[PDB]
């Protein structure tokens, strides 16, 4: 009902999700003005959310992204050339407008088989604030950083929703590829790969067998390489739409 209609509301909060929907429901909370008087019932990532609701309904066109990228690009490059770190989401497709920003980073000296170098991605968060373009953090793992960036103002901007992911370089471009898109693109490939005997996932690529349940992962170099293993010409993320 109309009050249903308040569990749609809510979801519509970053963080907020069913369950957590349900309960503030039950507490009371329907409309927005509601829960900002409530912040206290909210945890960490649902306040932002619940802050910046607006700025996230709107999408970012592509100039945007393109300046966003550049900050992204050349704080990293500062810090160790060798981070590597690419900015996926229909925009590397060449999207008109993005959602969000996607940014998947690397570093030779973090692979599959580390695992466990927070610093790497902690840093770049780091500097990243220091230089005014983060402004919040929804959360912060490991391996992954969800928050709030802003374009630097000159007199301004939405905030707007960034994740930045550390995956081990030996998985980055089936990442990259898998992070890339489309969605009916990895279908598609996936399916291929398939009938060339090879099982692609977001971090591998592994040659199949007999009964099927076969693996051990293919080195992969670039997003060329798992190209070339289901031999495919190549096919530059503009023409990626399926």
């Amino acid at each position: 009902d109309d009050t249903s209609s308040s569990i749609n509301f809510l979801t519509r909060v970053t963080g907020i999700g069913p369950s957590a929907a349900r309960k503030l429901v039950d507490e009371g909370i329907k409309t927005l003005e509601d829960l900002r008087k409530n912040e206290d019932k909210l945890n960490h990532h649902q306040r932002i959310g619940l802050k910046y609701f607006e700025d996230f309904e709107k999408r970012i066109p592509r100039e945007e992204m393109l300046q966003m990228q550049d900050i992204v690009l050349n704080e990293v490059k500062k810090l160790d050339p060798e981070y590597i770190a690419t900015v996926c989401g229909s925009f590397r497709r060449g999207a008109e407008s993005s959602g969000d920003m996607d940014v998947l980073l690397t570093h030779p000296n973090f692979t599959s088989e580390s695992s466990k170098q927070p610093k790497l991605l902690h840093r770049v968060v780091e500097q990243l604030q220091k230089v005014r373009f983060i402004t919040d953090t929804l959360s912060k793992g490991e391996t992954k950083f969800m928050g709030v960036c802003q374009l630097p103002s000159e007199n301004e901007y939405p905030h707007r929703r960034i994740d930045i992911r550390l995956i081990p370089k030996d998985q980055y471009y089936c990442g990259v590829l898998y992070f890339t898109g489309s969605d009916i693109f990895n279908k598609n490939m996936r399916a291929h790969a398939l009938e060339k005997g090879f099982t692609i996932n977001e971090y591998t690529i592994r040659p199949l067998g007999v009964t099927g349940v076969a693996g051990e992962p293919l080195p992969v170099d670039s997003e060329q390489d798992i190209f070339d293993y289901i031999q495919w010409r190549y096919r530059e993320p503009k023409d990626r739409s399926e």
